[PDB]
């Protein structure tokens, strides 16, 4: 079972001995710090953490003793605030005396703004605010996946609108293939859920149960997939029988969309000769609702996509849409699912546009690039103490390292507001109390062991919409 | 609760319909495919076998749950209810799968078979690749362990060169990655993989994982020491940095203590606060209880060099037997910002050039150690190499025209020692010719049971550097 007393960075066990004596309040905040592009971030994932790890009775006698035993050996010393944890157990039935205020999930906020704040609600527990830094800071991950996925959606939307005149199918154009490429089962669920803020296609099944349990949707599920081959289901037929494998697979799945990996031996031959000649009669008969989706999986992503489109354009009847771009017949599409990240996605759609191919023709699959190749440094996700009360006096505190102004932190009590022009501003030093800027956009989401405000996944998706979608 | 029917890539739900009719066996293998990182540490499969694959993993409820989810997820009924029910009814929900693997902690060159998977019941031909997704996540502990061991090789080389021995090597790279990984589960797995090579960590999650799944003779596999963070310094107020420092080192007067010193001005903190105002509190400390000064910003090499130059003018420096400068034993430094395998190399080389011993320094690494890694680093990959269809075995493989590096191995595989004592992987069942002695893989899972396992002490022994041996 999970033990909150063992879910912090080891050194934090020692901090209750290090704060100024007579400190009754420690107040801290999280931001995606501005860096002298990712100019705005999607706030998402805190609700998972609050419910799974922070709410209710999280302290017991047994958990205190377990932590005491471990820390004794881990430090080779007895440092451990047993009294402080016993107080929470006895006075609050093991519920954390902490208040967290947060911007609503799904909100899209420019860099350098307060996204949530944390403070103790009982003077005895001044040390607890930063105990839970480690677990709260892991919100960097769903924030960053959601943000990077949304930035890819912006690229897709721009190029889809330009080459086709509309955004039809946009939510189905970036498919999460990252289950095997992330570092754990838990990561898989969190990351997949964050991608579903922006799109509706995933093979990372773990995301669905997370959303159902912690957020919820009106629809039965938040994300969908379609039948698809992998190299094993092609290669198992033997080298000389790739055509037999293809025929078997498209016939088994004759009335739904089906994706077929086509580069086991020679992607160009498969497209031109197997699909384009031997099995053409099985492709041109398919429904618009059940296309064959050809899947290259190797070679230079841009070069390969363009050559695949060139081959198919010569074997199948291509039309020219009203924007002047070429379009494959509706029973035939392509998905590029190798080597896709935000940079290569951009290169591919631009290369397609230059060669006059509509983005209607293609979808992308991304795995490691979508869910694993991301770090806390990307958006400078960071949690810092900005205000303490010592001897009954509040003081505004901060760091400001001489050699790195980008690491300077905010001072005092913070609040988030709309500006007169409709943008966002973070007010420092308790200046939100002057009430010159309308209502604080942070809301209490957790107080004294209870989750006090929750969002559905539908609301989160609404908050995270692109401007181009709004228009 | 975890449900293995919902722990696969969605498309694999449809694969049982795509293999050749009358296929009775699908045999697959994992490697770190060949193209830096010429050898890999095999670590972490035992966690996966125990946490997710062993025992009764199928129930009627789990089957019904999966059926209901996939019906909506595919907008169609494609789920193999009958196949999963067969496992439930015939094997009381235990997986009819056999997995063979190299011993954990083994250090093996790229492009070798590391583990193999096959079904033990013909009805369950589809099961081998169902579990690809979950087994392939072994890339992560393998890659963490490998990259951590590569950093240890660098530290060993330079510590040996500048000090003449390896004392303290296992205390030289401290895991600071708890907040910088993607989840609680990842934190435990990754921290455990780092502890294959080192003994210092703040990622507490790793301790319980090791205790539960591997075990050590010692009470714990890893250690930490008291240390400040910016909040415990800045909370005192900007004009009271000295007071914070004095309080902290007095509270921790007889154990090592690390104190972040760059809240406002690292160079002032070192030269004036530590080097003058509080000097009397530092020079009085035990060798067993040094102050460890922690810079945390600026160019990592430039800041380390300048911090050392400052301290060398304020404290009595000696010259060790190798001719390198050494701070007094009550004073050390830890660089815990911007450290990854590349910058670690740059810092120790730069110290060596300025005649500073690597004894003086330790490193902390977080995102660089546990998060900034992907499955592409070592090309960790699971592929089918052998099937039986209509009673006939066939050697199968992919070999994409545009990327020879993605070619996979053919047929039944085995791992062997060569005459020169190296590793070779034999394909096409050739291990059976018995020209290369015994298969070095061991059966580790069979029919719902873990059949071979390793303690964390044995894994550490397997993972030792040549220089340590």
């Amino acid at each position: 079972e999970f033990n909150i007393l063992l879910a912090t960075d080891s050194y934090k066990v020692t901090h209750y001995k290090q704060y100024p004596p007579n400190t009754s309040k420690v107040y801290s905040y999280f931001e995606c710090r501005e860096k002298k592009k990712y100019e705005e971030t999607v706030f998402y994932g805190l609700q998972y953490i609050l419910n799974k790890y922070l709410k209710g009775k999280v302290v017991t006698k047994e958990k205190i003793q377990e932590a005491k035993d471990v820390y004794k050996e881990h430090f080779q010393d007895d440092v451990f605030n047993e009294k402080g944890w016993n107080y929470i157990l006895e006075k609050y039935d093991g519920h954390l005396p902490i208040e967290i205020k947060a911007v609503p999930e799904g909100f899209v906020i420019p860099r350098g703004n307060v996204l949530f704040t944390v403070e103790n609600t009982d003077p005895e527990c001044y040390w607890l605010t930063n105990w839970i830094e480690t677990i709260l800071v892991q919100s960097w991950y769903p924030i960053t996946v959601a943000t990077n996925s949304r930035e890819q959606k912006k690229i897709l939307a721009k190029y889809l609108l330009e080459t086709s005149g509309n955004l039809d199918g946009l939510e189905y154009k970036l498919h999460d293939f990252g289950y095997r490429g992330v570092s754990s089962q838990e990561t898989a669920g969190i990351g997949a859920s964050a991608h579903l803020v922006n799109f509706k296609v995933t093979d990372t099944v773990a995301g669905l149960a997370l959303i159902k349990k912690y957020y919820g949707t009106k629809d039965p599920v938040p994300g969908y997939s379609v039948p698809a081959a992998e190299h094993s289901t092609i290669t198992a037929w033997g080298k000389d029988h790739e055509k037999d494998a293809f025929e078997h697979i498209v016939t088994q799945f004759s009335s739904v969309p089906v994706s077929v990996v086509s580069d086991s031996y020679d992607i160009y031959n498969a497209c031109e000769k197997i699909w384009g000649e031997d099995l053409r009669h099985l492709i041109v008969s398919r429904s618009t609702q059940a296309p064959l989706i050809i899947r290259p999986d190797s070679g230079n992503p841009l070069d390969t996509v363009l050559k695949v489109l060139e081959i198919l354009g010569k074997k199948f009847p291509v039309t020219e849409n009203s924007k002047g771009y070429k379009l494959l017949p509706p029973y035939l599409r392509v998905i590029q699912g190798d080597g896709v990240d935000i940079n290569t996605l951009q290169e591919i759609v631009e290369g397609m546009k230059q060669k006059m191919w509509s983005i209607e023709n293609i979808a992308f699959g991304s795995g490691g690039g979508l869910l694993q190749k991301l770090t806390r440094d990307l958006l400078n996700c960071s949690f810092k103490c900005s205000y303490v009360v010592t001897n009954g006096l509040g003081i505004n505190v901060f760091k400001d390292p001489v050699a790195d102004p980008n690491k300077r932190s905010k001072k005092g009590r913070l609040s988030l507001h709309r500006t007169p022009a409709g943008n966002f501003v973070t007010l420092e030093e308790g200046k939100g109390d002057l009430e010159e800027y309308g209502q604080d956009l942070l809301h209490t989401v957790f107080k004294n062991g209870k989750v006090t405000k929750s969002y559905s996944f539908d609301e989160i998706r609404k908050n995270a919409q692109l401007n181009i979608e709004l228009e």
